[PDB]
RNA sequence: CAUUUU
């Protein structure tokens, strides 16, 4: 007979006059930051804007002296939700250049936690660490968009690992299950190593006292990292790929995922050797 | 003995220069578009730039007269991979403002196919329809990131349908399985309706004659759409949420996912009533 | 859907 109705007519909008913009919920004004340190205040003023990323370079062996000054904002700002929201906006709309920059920043920051005997916890109010889960999800989304030849044209592709780690995160954000799975094999692909680097901080933050062994594995990964590894791994893999992939279309699919340049809104620094 | 080695050291790149960019090849110069229609040529020149979206508004009463002239570029351009890669770059880095604009464009374009008895094909070389799957995946990514009060604070949330459709697309791009699931129920939430609108053209493109029932359902959805509905549905939902949700954290997180303005790079027109 | 993929 007649078909089943498609939808209830009551859910359609009350007005059919054209809307050119979505609502912007303007939010309260920011309080003054709680520091008089003019280097730290300058770093925050530049983090608020999309500065060319070369201007934000910070040599990693100078980061130790800057860590405690920068904590006055990164850990103790009165504008916590404003800063986290700013950074999540950039990450949720990030190309792979932007993802890579934020990953290197977060991992160098995490290594300073270790150097200073800080513990990792989700109640720690840290505007860099508290966007690391959003960043892991974004990295997985970029890897799933790349043509499959990027994973298959590595010396030891470990494609089954890439596929299962991406499924666990994309399907239901199963962060600790992804660590459990990564523990079962030696890592032999640089793409798998990027995923391990990206999972270690958001997993460590959510471990309870019943998951001390998983926490310990996350700290092994964090300690092996060296400043700049995420940018260095991707720069090398993408160059080799252009020199060997025979597809007539891969380069165009890939350029759109990688992007033209990074967006540094919310990024305090790009750490390098 | 020691624990299992973390990774084979050979996968790390040689330390060399500090990396401040990621490599992509440079684009060749453009060929001339195959038309002398000044109106079409002007629309394509604007499409190349992130100009304010009010300057790209098109009343959908005019789209039927412009459809055939515009095919000279959308369907027969000698610059196919330039246009599709430009549009996929914008969509893969898109906030929800941008996703909504491109969805309305694609749905109105698909309606002109239907009105003219054109068929939908994976190899049809259409720079608008060939980005509709990327757009579906990005809409699902945005819905997953919104605080869940957005889906639950609806008259009839159908929260189980939203979650399962999002699972099917995000886990394995199971587009036809998502249509099959949607066809079982009357749609009673605006969020579910947005997902139905976003799925109908990517599904129509990959249906064969062995999926004639699912194809018919996709054509039912496409015919019921009214130009501008994606922006109008999202504007009403976000306006009424802002009035009713009491969470301060929700406002900050929502602003991050929605964004403050659309990126129109690669967008030809924003269709409206 | 009831942890759905491998
Ligand atoms: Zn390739
Ligand atoms: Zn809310």
């Amino acid at each position: 007979g007649p078909l089943l109705k498609l939808f209830d007519i009551s859910i359609l909008p009350k007005s059919g006059e054209p809307k050119l913009f979505l609502p912007v919920p303007s939010l309260p004004c920011q309080e003054a930051e709680k520091t008089n340190d003019k280097y730290v205040l300058a770093m925050a003023q530049r983090a608020m804007h999309d500065v060319p990323i070369s201007s934000k370079q910070l040599t990693a062996n100078l980061l130790p002296v800057k860590f405690k000054p920068l904590l006055s904002i990164v850990r103790y700002t009165p504008n916590y939700y404003y800063w986290v929201s700013m950074r999540k906006e950039t990450i949720a709309s990030a190309n792979l250049c932007t993802v890579a920059a934020f990953l290197d920043e977060s991992l160098c920051w995490g290594q300073q936690y270790l150097k200073n005997d800080f513990i990792f916890s989700e109640n720690g109010k840290d505007i860099i660490l508290d966007t690391s889960s959003a960043l892991l999800s974004q990295l997985v989304h970029k890897i799933k968009m790349l043509p499959f030849c990027h994973c298959l044209m590595q010396t030891t592709p470990q494609d089954h690992i890439v596929k299962q780690v991406c499924y666990l995160i994309a399907s239901n954000n199963r962060i600790l299950d992804a660590v459990r799975y990564l523990q079962t094999s030696v890592i032999k692909s640089p793409i798998v190593l990027l995923l391990a680097y990206a999972v270690c901080l958001p997993a460590a933050i959510i471990c309870t006292k019943n998951e001390t062994q998983l926490y310990s594995h996350c700290m092994r990964i964090l300690k092996e990292y060296r400043p700049g590894d995420v940018m260095n791994i991707l720069h090398e893999s993408l160059t080799q790929h252009l020199n060997k992939c025979p597809s007539s279309t891969c380069a165009y699919t890939t350029r759109a995922i990688v992007g033209t340049k990074a967006n540094t809104t919310g990024l305090f620094f790009l750490p390098t050797q």
